[PDB]
């Protein structure tokens, strides 16, 4: 799977 890029679109909707 990839975790790490949902949470690093996450992570780029905070910013």
């Amino acid at each position: 799977r990839s975790p790490d890029f949902r949470k690093a679109f996450k992570r780029l909707l905070c910013f």
